[PDB]
């Protein structure tokens, strides 16, 4: 079977075959469609391991033409042994770059996914305690940020053995700033970290109480207590925002990191499950400059930005939140690029998303993408990904959602 | 039950109104299909003329649903209304909905269409019962009438004009326009495009029969109208019934000199309407615009309009790289006029702000009522500044209820001609 999708704006038509690979399950239904759920949905036996490993491995030694080879099933046999005298078994390095770099291949709301086969994979699976955790995330993130000329890298901690000895990155992002509520229900810094700041607090984090506090790593490894650390204040990249035509802009105070390094995803790979693999690349502009600094749950700063601009905002038909949001994005592009960090448009992102999914039809016979989360939140049709069909389907090696630990660990101390 | 969260306010709402979908989706288990244009072609009656087994039980499924909606299941009406369905049914091969079950069907087709974000009008819907007409005469008639009430001078209402339904498929009633009113499109000799590129293809046909075009850039196409299957006929609509709004710009004042206009009235004609089995090919409908459709999808789609250029050039923006953001610096000025234009000639129009809140609330009124509001996520979120409208951060279900409004194949892939 095979499977038409069409770009709109240009007719071509592109043939997907890829999705009879696909594994679980997408959330929908025959008769319903679940496509805009943001979540749609102990540990693996003996049973459950074998054809999981088997699938995974088959697909490594057929991506490097060995498939049937002598290397190819002497390798099943030995993970076989392993699940067989341990109900888990050992990745070869080899393997686990190649499966991380096809999660992030995989990943269908990634628009920065032309980039996949370029990620720095370090290995972190000797690692046995939250001070080595720490020591692995500081050398990730100089080797990504690189002074400014980011480079996409992955850190891959010890997977998971019974569940009760999960390594786990507490923070959502390695770089993010704190938020604090006030007495009088207002919110300083950035509101959607104000309940990780609590638990930052209560470990004994002395806060310094700004609008762009670096928060603290709060490590887990080997399922103990998470433990708190200092990333180096000299690690940490950050741009000032200015605009290039409006000298107040600058007035507003505002700054970003120039990292982006989500933390608290899950890493499958052929049944195996890396709670703790921070990875990073670089942003694209509508990141920060329509949601980190726009969403009103956010550092909210329409209505100010609005005010210096002097618009009308008696009215929504005078699309004052639409002019301003457009000269906020502006001043972050042109504040990354002025500071020569690395950073993308959405025009440029999209666009070389459809290169790269027009080639990964061609070469693989598919690109999972999620039209939802591909399109940019600003724009979305003057962006070529609007007017392309897309289908969506979970492949492996993935990338997924995890509980947040601290809804789940069972504390040791006193 | 299905649960929905808002990630903005929180909200939650529970569905249980998905338990009456009847068609397809297109997606399964394995695959989500919800950004393909037309993911299903899953039908409830086969391609013309069901046999008894076919019809009836969608005709039944039609009457049993609206006797409930009046607390009539099982009246006497009810069960007569059974029988006379079936004895039509065996006499004819098909039957006839009353006056009451029509409007019914139109509004609930209107209330079921999971891609309209203006639905919280649903229920304020005036029917043109045009089940009578016999001719493309007749036809031209009627549309001149609803196009000159839904007009209403400006203060736009909603309307929709029903022709008679499909019998074998030999006889259908056809608008072939896609809208009542769209601009002609003329392919040019060195090859490029005046007027409007989606409407190339039909300007052609139009020309090739008889129609004289004056070859500007918004020249009004004339209808192209099919009645009981007969050649389609060529009729001007008055033009002191097709109202248009020139654009200009609160603060620019060259922007009068691009020369744009749009027409008020956004009438779809090219749909089919399904109600209980029966399909209405012709069911002009119409209400009021939201910005953005014209603003940004017909002015500045790269093969529409294809406006932003122009625009950019005038404001003395950096056109040289895409991260100097000058084509959405554009787009915003050009919605502005858009909307600037249309309220200064009191004119019906809604920003994708107002819109969208609109339909957020309409989706409480229909998870507290009707236990579920079908939507498409895809096509409610405008396509521009998408997360600073409150849709985009609403989780949606999408699901096909009847009765329905579907799309079907353009008359000119199909007609014979005579
Ligand atoms: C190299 C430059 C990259 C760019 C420009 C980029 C761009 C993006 C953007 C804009 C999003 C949506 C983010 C949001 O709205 O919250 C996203 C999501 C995502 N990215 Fe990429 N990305 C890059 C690299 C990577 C890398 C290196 C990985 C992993 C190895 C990755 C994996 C993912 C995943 C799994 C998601 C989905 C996250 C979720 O579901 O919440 N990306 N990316
Ligand atoms: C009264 C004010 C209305 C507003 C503001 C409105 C708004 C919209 C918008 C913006 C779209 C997306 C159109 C596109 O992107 O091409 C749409 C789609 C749609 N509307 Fe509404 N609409 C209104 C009235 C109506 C009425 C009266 C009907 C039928 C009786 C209707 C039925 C539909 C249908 C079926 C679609 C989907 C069309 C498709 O799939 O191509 N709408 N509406
Ligand atoms: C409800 C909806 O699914 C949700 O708001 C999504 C929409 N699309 C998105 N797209 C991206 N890139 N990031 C997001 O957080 C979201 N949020
Ligand atoms: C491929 C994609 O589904 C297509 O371009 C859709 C996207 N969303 C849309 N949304 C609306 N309202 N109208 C459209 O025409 C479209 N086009
Ligand atoms: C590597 C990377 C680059 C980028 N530009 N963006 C992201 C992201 C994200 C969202 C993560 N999600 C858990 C909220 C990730
Ligand atoms: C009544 C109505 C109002 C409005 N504001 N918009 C539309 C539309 C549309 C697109 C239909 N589709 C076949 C392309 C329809
Ligand atoms: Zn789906």
């Amino acid at each position: 079977r095979f499977l038409k999708v069409k770009n709109w704006e240009t007719e071509v038509v592109l043939t997907d075959t890829l999705h009879l690979k696909s594994t679980l399950e997408t959330g929908c239904t025959e008769y319903i469609c679940m496509g805009s759920i943001m979540h749609p949905s102990d540990v693996a036996t003996k049973d459950q391991l074998f054809p999981l490993a088997k699938e995974f491995i088959d697909q490594y030694y057929s991506s490097i033409k060995r498939f049937g080879s002598k290397a190819h099933m002497e390798r099943l046999e030995e993970v076989n042994k392993e699940i067989d005298t341990t109900s888990t078994y050992q990745l070869k390095d080899t393997e686990l770059i190649y499966g991380a770099k096809h999660a992030w291949r995989n990943a269908s709301r990634c628009v920065g996914r032309i980039q996949w086969s370029k990620l720095q994979v370090f290995d972190a699976r000797d690692c046995t305690t939250a001070h080595g955790m720490f020591n692995y995330i500081c050398n990730h993130v100089k080797y990504a940020t690189n002074k400014g000329n980011l480079r996409s890298a992955i850190t891959i901690f010890p997977q998971r053995t019974d569940g009760k000895h999960d390594f786990r990155v507490w923070n959502s992002q390695l770089i993010r700033y704190a938020g604090y509520k006030q007495p009088d229900g207002s919110t300083l810094g950035d509101p959607a970290n104000v309940q990780f700041t609590e638990i930052c607090i209560q470990q004994g984090w002395k806060p310094p109480r700004g609008r762009f506090d670096v928060l603290p790593l709060l490590l887990q490894a080997n399922g103990n207590d998470p433990e708190l650390f200092q990333i180096p204040p000299e690690l940490v990249l950050e741009v000032p925002i200015r605009h290039p035509k409006f000298e107040w802009f600058k007035d507003l105070g505002l700054k970003w990191y120039g990292l982006p390094a989500v933390s608290n995803m899950l890493l499958e790979i052929g049944g195996l499950e890396f709670s703790a693999c921070p990875f990073s690349g670089w942003y694209m502009g509508t990141e920060i400059g329509v949601r980190d600094y726009c969403d009103n749950s956010r550092y909210n700063i329409l209505e100010e930005v609005a005010k210096k601009m002097n618009l009308d905002m008696r009215k929504t038909s005078s699309l004052w939140k639409d002019q301003a949001l457009v000269e906020i994005n502006i001043a972050v592009l042109y504040s990354f690029q002025s500071d020569k960090v690395t950073i993308v448009d959405h025009h440029s992102a999209t666009e070389s998303f459809i290169k790269h999914m027009e080639n990964e039809y061609r070469c693989r016979g598919g690109c999972p993408a999620d039209w939802v989360w591909i399109v940019p939140p600003m724009s979305g049709s003057i962006t070529p990904v609007f007017h392309q069909e897309m289908l969506n389907y979970r492949l492996t090696p993935s990338f997924e959602y995890q509980p947040d630990p601290w809804n789940t660990h069972v504390w040791k101390l006193v």
